[PDB]
């Protein structure tokens, strides 16, 4: 199929990219480059074993998007692309709501202009808001996402979920899950952060590469086996592989189908360094904080419906996160090249 | 002051023009015209008994905005820009989140831009959405509203939330109410609706006036007093005057001021037509249907922290709305000049 992937050069697109070509689509990447760099573009190419076309703008633009759509002729759009930092969320909450919110009705308003009807969206288990029912599952209704980052996934949830009612045709998947992590086997492609990284594994792996001093634990009294924090860690490339069989096997296939991807388990923060310092064949440092405000003991996905319809489930293992996220570093200590 | 009234020649703008001038600020009208006429503007500036500023353009026109903003050094903005109409909301979902979900942002990123940080939001009591306690009170959290109307209400309140937390230096009110009826007390001003009419009290006068043969109720069997559906019914000048209040008193104090708007008792739809029957001198007709799908038996808002906090309360009586419904009707049978 012809698929346009809004947020391509991102970490997540960049891997659904490579898979996207492997499996033989022709792939248009459109990225504004706020969070990615170009330099990423021609790993894709050759991991991938053949060429994407790139375009570097704004999904806000949506007599762009239009154009785009229409000179490609698109059949089905990825949307990756916009602003994921829950902190800078609470400080720049305009932002946030431009990029994703605005950001996607633009998206789909040119989709509509174009007419491209079928749509996959990169969403977030913050929907779910917080639940004490736990693994949460897609029949679960969602609750009140705590920053406007989680309100922003809301909310265009909310905003496809009426359009495709109203545009019954439509195909549109919301991809809800957690913690993506890992790099491309290859060690040739991973998360490059810039600044300091939210996320744990990240954060982890920069400690151990010296980096960074020491890990502070939030917590280690939860009632959790261990007392520290249980989530949702999923490898990138089973992810990617996610968004691969959903677009595939969803074009035309009208409603609001909705899927959580994960490997259906939590791990702790203890278990997530363990299996770290075991990749990076050294004891990763790290220290306990207190409790950060606003987190549950535990919390994980169910993906047992992506199974059952998709057919789809994890193959990476935790250690092989970790491996993988330690060889990408390893190989390229400074990232993408500038 | 200096206030910008987005939605200034529409129904409830056009009369909080009124006040405003009355009371003496300094009135900016900004209107794109969707769903009113230039026409109005002279009874303001008579009505008023000063001339205000009228600007043709729309609020998601960022940069034109942000122009009217610094031109007229805007001190508070009144924001009653946007669509209402819940059944053409769920038949035409983008077009509302554009206009009310982005045009509210755009409006409030150009207001960052310009310094300005008073802002009155002219919001809604399906917020609430189906909350079974009522009276509605500011304390009761919010719900899921049922049309993408609703919905883009409540996305709103929440983006103004997050801003506001952000930029703490900011005042705005989120004022709540449901259904304003009737007209100046001229008979000069009063709602122009196009098409049918989705509200009560207009769909009765036109159907009064000759223009409608007859007024399906909507069940008759709900646990109310008299079968019908009870309804909020507040008369278009007090609202104004609390959107006026509410402005004048919460200039620069910041925070996010939530207030009800309204009488504080319900109405059934047979005590509405009675009362009209009453102004228009004629029994109004009307047969009943069965229950309109999504509707509560009851439903209405507690207004005594406004009464408490702004001092605020109505005056105008049920009566009074049909009365001066039935006089604008009257005086001015075809409405607003083309
Ligand atoms: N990484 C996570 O922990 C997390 C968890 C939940 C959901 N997601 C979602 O997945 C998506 C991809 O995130 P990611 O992890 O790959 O982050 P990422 O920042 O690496 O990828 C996003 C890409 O979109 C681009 N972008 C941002 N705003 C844009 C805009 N307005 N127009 C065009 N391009 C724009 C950035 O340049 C970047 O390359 C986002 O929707 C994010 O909300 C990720
Ligand atoms: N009337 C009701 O029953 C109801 C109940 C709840 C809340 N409200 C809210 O009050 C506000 C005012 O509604 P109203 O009853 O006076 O309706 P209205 O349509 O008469 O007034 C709205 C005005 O805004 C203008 N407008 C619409 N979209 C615009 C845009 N993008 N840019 C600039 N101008 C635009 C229209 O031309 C119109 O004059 C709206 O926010 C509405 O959601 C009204
Ligand atoms: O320096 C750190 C970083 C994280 N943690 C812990 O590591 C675990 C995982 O933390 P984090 O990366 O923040 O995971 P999540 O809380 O699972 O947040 C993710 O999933 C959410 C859905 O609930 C989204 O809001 C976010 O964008 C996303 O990063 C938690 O128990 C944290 O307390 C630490 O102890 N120290
Ligand atoms: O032809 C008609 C019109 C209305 N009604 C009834 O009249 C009452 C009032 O109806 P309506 O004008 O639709 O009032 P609300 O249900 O109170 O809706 C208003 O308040 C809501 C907040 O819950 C918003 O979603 C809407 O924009 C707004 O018009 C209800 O019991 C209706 O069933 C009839 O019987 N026949
Ligand atoms: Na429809
Ligand atoms: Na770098
Ligand atoms: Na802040
Ligand atoms: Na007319």
């Amino acid at each position: 199929m012809r698929v346009l992937v809004t947020g391509g050069s991102g970490y997540i697109g960049s891997h659904t990219c490579v898979q996207l070509l492997q499996n033989g689509h022709d792939v248009i990447i459109l990225d504004n480059l706020c969070n990615s760099k170009r330099s990423v573009l021609p790993v894709i190419e050759r991991l991938g074993g053949k060429h994407p076309t790139f375009v570097e703008g704004d999904i806000r633009n949506e007599a762009l998007m239009t154009e785009i759509l229409h000179d490609h002729a698109i059949d089905t759009v990825i949307h990756f692309a916009g602003l994921k930092a829950v902190g800078e969320s609470v400080q720049k909450p305009l932002e946030y709501y431009d990029n994703n919110v605005n950001g996607t009705l633009r998206l789909i308003s040119a989709m509509r202009a174009a007419n491209v009807k079928n749509f996959i969206f990169s969403s977030s288990a913050t929907v779910y808001g917080d639940n004490p029912k736990i693994p949460y599952v897609e029949s679960f209704p969602t609750g009140t996402p705590q920053s406007p980052y989680g309100k922003s996934k809301l909310m265009v949830e909310q905003i496809l979920t009426d359009l495709q009612k109203a545009q019954p045709d439509w195909s549109i998947a919301l991809l809800r899950y957690f913690n993506p992590v890992g790099a491309h086997p290859s060690g040739d492609m991973g998360e490059d952060p810039q600044g300091i990284p939210n996320n744990l594994m990240p954060y982890i792996a920069q400690v151990a590469v010296g980096r960074r001093d020491s890990l502070a634990i939030f917590g280690n009294d939860y009632p959790t086996e261990d007392g520290t924090g249980v989530r949702d860690y999923i490898h990138v490339m089973d992810l990617a592989d996610g968004h691969v069989v959903a677009m595939e096997k969803l074009a035309n296939k009208p409603g609001v189908h909705i899927y959580n991807l994960g490997a259906g388990v939590g791990n702790s923060v203890l278990d997530v360094v363990n299996a770290f310092s075991k990749a990076c064949g050294k004891p990763v440092n790290y220290h306990f904080a207190p409790r950060r405000e606003g987190d549950l003991p535990a919390c994980w996905a169910d993906a047992s419906k992506a199974d059952r319809e998709l057919n789809w489930r994890v193959t990476r293992t935790l250690d092989e996160m970790a491996q993988d996220t330690w060889h990408w570093q390893s190989r390229h200590p400074q990232g993408y090249p500038d």
